[PDB]
């Protein structure tokens, strides 16, 4: 039915969690997992992150103790998540907001907060958290040195961990009836994971809570599992620390899982791909470590797993099949990349242009003939296309079908430059280029062509395709 | 309470729709708007678009009426949501993608599609829609040279407008309670607004529902509101077609704004900035229609605007400040750009130097870690920056190597590169300050060079410190 949404909303405050439980029967079907894994789907939040719940919940505390008023400044130390929610908040109750975040995290997470008029301070990525340089630090130093500001500080701030035992668990609990056998989730600042697995074995004692932990981190039980890499900076954006916070209970987490880079952005990419969550790197981490934890569970038995963000905060980051392979992590099982190197392999574009037939007779122009003068070449020389040229060096490609319907669109004057008419959108090659590399460029450009200024051809995905079914 | 989501959900696609219904109170008082601005926050779907909705209701209707089966390849022309939205049902379902989208569209919806396993062909901008060289035609020879492919034609498809028949405007119609008086929603293949027009005015006749169109499309009405930019090429993506679709009945719409480029962008930034909806353009060009076309009416009057798309998929067009400078767009009223450049103007790091000293020392970048305390603790200094011979390394503060000293990362022998910052940003004394201050929004420190003679390093407490003296 419609009972939280059914009427309308005071602010975009009111519609931060209700997020909803799918089951990733698709992915697990992929990864051979027999138990159901159950997938709360946190960044489907209006800010796209579990951390607005915080964020708003902080905010009300401070607001329902009068610590607050209007026109004040709020400081926080964030991976870039609570720090967007805190500026929701600030945005629609009229709050200055200062974000102090690592230079790790992403730029989308600062232009995000840029949009929302919030000032940001970043910090070094080594740093350590005694440090003044550290973002907890700076976040004290602007309280310090400024005043009506205020600090939340989300790492020991009793809101984070009580409203995921309030209500974010209680979800769980409501859309799982009760019956949860296992709870992985990501550890951050921690609290999520202390809220969720307090009020969850307080209402079914049974269900295991497994906490994910990068490899860097040490708040993973036992320092046996931290040491594979030490204090190593990591690329996983949200989760694990250089200290245990505050709100960290680690005694209310049974099991720890290290996860790495690597899988958690290849488990990422699989969860897009598999089930079509649009959702962050760190829930790579979380189903990966997931898929480790519940791999000796039953069917029947569900395992709740945590989606923290979305795709939002890293969308030139992970989901750029550009950057993963700079950072050298595998692309996924079933990938677009991974099946453009079965289909074409190295395959090069002198292949297909001799196996096709062509003799770079491909007609240039000076890109400034009347529309006239290059209508009787398309009529008269048997082409139907045409490639633009300037002196100072290409313009673009033409086809007499536009010709013909821009002239009746009354878009292109009889006595009109040709260049007006011409697709500008190109992609240069040259032969020796692959295959793989042209059907990566015919991703965004709808043609590919080639290059004394002797240009051989023009290629677009039939072409592609028409050879595959040569193939 | 929890009606929709109490559950678990089998698929991605039981996600789609239940979008909230968020009353933009801020914005109407920053732009003086008497009535209730209802925003429908279609941008909240599983796939953060409205077009997710017709996506799985067409392929419901296709698997309804058995002319769909496992394996098969969909192929749709979209502007990119659709396809997002078809994408979705097929990686679920079990059906292959192919999408023809022009190459104006972002990266982002094209990467998102990867994602989901979709060929992805892209077609030229400037092209009409009876070329081969369209993004319809194009899906049209795809469906020719391919087996076992279908097109569901989303512009002339019943499912479109019929869904939004269904569900989205009944959807309105219970969270307004009936009282909707204007309903303001932008037209791309018009199936949105065609169907939502019809319920909400079979349920309530005394609602004007108003159209959105970009500045370069034919679909206003008359003709006197085209003839602006007549099939001039814009930057919002979604609104606006050089032909009229099928499923678009522009009968069912009463009056028609005209929006721009620069007023949809700028608002979408003022939608961002003044609520916090993360929203696409096309909404910023539906909120500036409304706010031209509501003006007129009073308290308690509703008015309805779609937001169709999320940020996610403009996030580097036109959330990032440098891409609507790069194309001279308004970049908002209230902005941190236009902040730093009232705070700062034209101040130059030369003037905060000279208000504020010279030549804070430099190493080679492979001094042991005990050689450069003795050279900090003999100098008196705090910061250093390493440097290499082949050409900057970083910062490094005493306290970094106290506590790494201390942590386990800074060994008494080590070089002193292990521990020092590796992120920096370049700058030289004629830059501006509001210049360091976007330098600083994604590096800690900003440091200045001219001989390799570093003047200094400058980091955002020192704009916040200048600041308070003047
Ligand atoms: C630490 C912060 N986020 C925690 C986080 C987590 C961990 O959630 P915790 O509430 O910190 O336990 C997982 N995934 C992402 C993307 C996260 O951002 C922050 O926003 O400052
Ligand atoms: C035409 C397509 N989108 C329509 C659209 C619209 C218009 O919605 P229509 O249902 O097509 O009338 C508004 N805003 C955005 C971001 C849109 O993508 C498409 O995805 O192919």
């Amino acid at each position: 039915a419609d009972g939280p949404y059914s009427g309308i909303l005071d602010s975009v405050l009111d519609a931060i969690g209700n997020t909803p439980m799918v089951r990733m029967k698709r992915l697990a079907k992929v990864y051979g997992l027999e138990c159901d894994l159950l997938a709360k789907c946190e960044f489907m939040s209006a800010g796209g992150s579990v951390k607005d719940r915080i964020g708003k919940a902080m905010v009300e505390k401070a607001e329902r103790e009068g610590r607050l008023k209007a026109g004040d400044t709020l400081i926080e130390p964030t991976s870039g998540n609570t720090g967007i929610g805190l500026a929701l908040a600030a945005a629609v109750r009229g709050y200055r907001m200062i974000v102090t975040m690592p230079a790790k995290m992403s730029a989308e997470k600062s232009n995000i907060m840029k949009c929302l008029g919030a000032e940001i301070v970043r910090t070094p990525t080594e740093a350590a958290w005694n440090d003044e340089n550290s973002h907890m630090g700076v976040a004290a130093k602007l309280q310090r040195e400024l005043e009506n500001a205020h600090i939340l500080d989300q790492y020991n701030n009793t809101a984070n961990p009580m409203v995921h035992y309030d209500v974010t668990a209680e979800e769980i609990i409501t859309q799982c009836d009760g019956d949860i056998d296992m709870v992985v989730i990501g550890a951050g600042t921690g609290g999520t994971i202390t809220g969720i697995g307090r009020k969850i074995k307080e209402r079914c004692p049974k269900c295991k809570v497994v906490g994910v932990d990068p490899k860097g981190s040490i708040l993973a039980v036992p320092d046996s599992l931290n040491d594979e890499k030490r204090l190593q900076s990591y690329e996983v954006e949200g989760i694990g620390y250089d200290f245990v916070p505050g709100v960290l209970d680690r005694k209310v987490v049974d099991e720890w899982v290290k996860v790495g880079d690597a899988e958690s952005f290849t488990t990422a990419r699989a969860i897009i791909r598999n089930e079509g969550l649009f959702v962050g790197g760190s829930s790579g981490a979380n189903v990966w470590g997931a898929l480790q934890a519940a791999r000796q569970l039953k069917k029947g038995q569900k395992c709740v797993v945590l989606l923290p963000d979305s795709s939002r905060n890293y969308m030139s980051k992970f989901i750029s099949d550009e950057w993963m392979a700079e950072h050298g992590f595998a692309p996924e099982d079933g990938a677009k990349v991974k099946e453009r190197e079965k289909q074409f392999g190295g395959a090069r574009i002198r292949d297909l242009l001799s196996e096709t037939g062509a003799t770079s007779d491909v007609p240039f122009v000076t890109a400034r003939l009347s529309v006239e003068d290059v209508i009787k070449m398309m009529h008269e020389t048997k082409v139907k296309e045409v490639i633009v040229t300037e002196d100072s060096k290409l313009v673009g490609v033409l086809s007499e079908d536009h010709i013909a319907h821009s002239l009746q669109s009354g878009r292109c004057a009889m006595q009109s430059p040709v260049k007006d008419i011409a697709f500008k959108k190109l992609a240069k090659a040259l032969p020796s280029a692959y295959l793989r590399d042209v059907a990566k460029a015919l991703d965004f450009s709808p043609y590919v062509c080639v290059m004394c200024p002797h240009f051989l051809g023009v290629i677009t995905r039939i072409d592609l395709l028409h050879w595959l079914a040569t193939k």
